[PDB]
């Protein structure tokens, strides 16, 4: 309904349907409980405002009598350190994260306004992950990672090999930087980015190319409106003479699609920039393109979660207040209406009283499945 869970709901859901042993499996690595669980914050987030840190939880029946207990609106997973946050703190470990969400893709997309979603704008989070699992797998040489819906319009990424779960603070930064290609987010502005491209960015449009014809120019189209493509699609040319000229000509000749304003700002320069230096004005509007490509469809972290060892973040599996949906595993058939909603599990629970008999169930097996193979890696040979 309108109305997110009530606190009775929630109740329910915690008692009968969080999976807790697969949470505290995750984030044990191991079968037996052991400070990688006893000694790992967890924030509990009340319905109140309330946010309580430096919880910690001893076993997988511990884990659910404390969530139990507490009912909070959801709860957030922190580092492992050296002595029970419950009972000077200093982190050893956590799993590197990644948060995208579709705010910053807003200013792209015509599908839906607001707080809206749908599996044309998902589009542009499933391209977020495929660039990042790029980076992650090839270059970083991760092999233990999962995407979590986060409820609304936005992932997480859990990477739990052991590099990556020790990495400190000034290497997290590092990876960071690696992937935050777009670092200043403001489309009123062209990006300029450093020529030659590092072989990341280079693989990235290579990878993002086939996409922008059919998700910019075709699906979305936010060009089509003059006033939308002198606020985002002119900024991004290098050129004053070139925009002022397609300017006038939008103007003289209105409503153009995106397609066609994307092809006149070859058309238009190629009028304008004649003789033997042209071949450098070709040349910089090529890497404009390239550049706005990037912009549009390249991954846009929000950055801060992933920086420091200490940062909390929630659980995969929390209700998300508003939408009522399960912060389920992503797989590559997702997108957001394929997330369960805690009161259509109610309803499901009442024909078939077990949450093997549901559609949280699929999820719980793909998070299991996925335990199961972490854990494989983490023995090794
Ligand atoms: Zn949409």
């Amino acid at each position: 309904g309108a109305n997110g869970p009530s606190s009775s709901d929630m109740e329910y859901y915690y008692k009968s349907l969080y999976p807790f042993k697969h949470i505290f499996n995750w984030l044990n690595h191991s079968p037996k409980p052991s400070r990688d669980m006893i000694n790992r914050e967890f924030a509990m987030a009340f319905r109140s405002g309330a946010y309580k840190r430096y919880n910690s939880f001893n076993s997988v029946q511990d884990f659910k009598a404390q969530i139990e207990k507490a009912n909070p609106d959801r709860f957030e997973i922190g580092a492992i350190y050296n002595k029970p946050p419950r009972e000077e703190l200093k982190a050893l470990e956590k799993e590197l994260v990644f948060d995208i969400d579709m705010d910053d893709y807003d200013a792209f997309r015509t599908c839906c306004s607001g707080a809206q979603v749908c599996s044309k704008c998902w589009k542009f989070i499933s391209l977020a992950m495929k660039i990042t699992n790029t980076a992650l797998r090839e270059d970083f040489g991760y092999k233990d990672f999962i995407w979590v819906f986060s409820g609304r319009r936005g992932a997480h990424c859990w990477v739990s090999d052991k590099r990556a779960r020790a990495l400190t603070d000034v290497q997290r930064r590092n990876v960071l930087d690696y992937v935050n290609v777009i670092r200043d987010r403001n489309t009123d502005k062209r990006l300029a980015l450093k020529r030659p491209y590092h072989p990341h960015l280079a693989r990235s449009l290579e990878q993002l190319k086939p996409f922008f014809v059919s998700i910019m120019l075709e699906e979305q189209n936010p060009w089509e409106d003059d006033q939308h493509a002198i606020q985002t699609l002119l900024p991004a040319l290098y050129d004053k003479q070139l925009i002022d000229s397609l300017k006038k000509y939008w103007l003289d000749n209105p409503r153009r699609s995106s397609k066609e304003k994307w092809n006149d700002i070859d058309q238009i320069a190629t009028s304008l920039f004649k003789g033997p230096k042209q071949d450098s004005h070709i040349i910089k509007l090529r890497e404009c393109k390239e550049d706005l490509v990037l912009m549009t469809l390249y991954p846009k972290l929000d950055v801060e979660v992933t920086k420091q060892t200490i940062h909390l973040l929630k659980a995969p599996f929390c209700i998300h207040p508003a939408t009522g949906n399960v912060c389920v595993p992503i797989d590559e058939s997702f997108a957001p209406e394929k997330a369960p909603k805690l009161i259509d599990l109610q309803t499901e629970m009442e024909k078939n009283n077990d949450v093997s008999l549901t559609a949280l169930q699929p999820f719980i097996n793909q998070f299991q499945a996925y335990v199961s193979s972490l854990l494989k890696n983490e023995l090794g040979s």
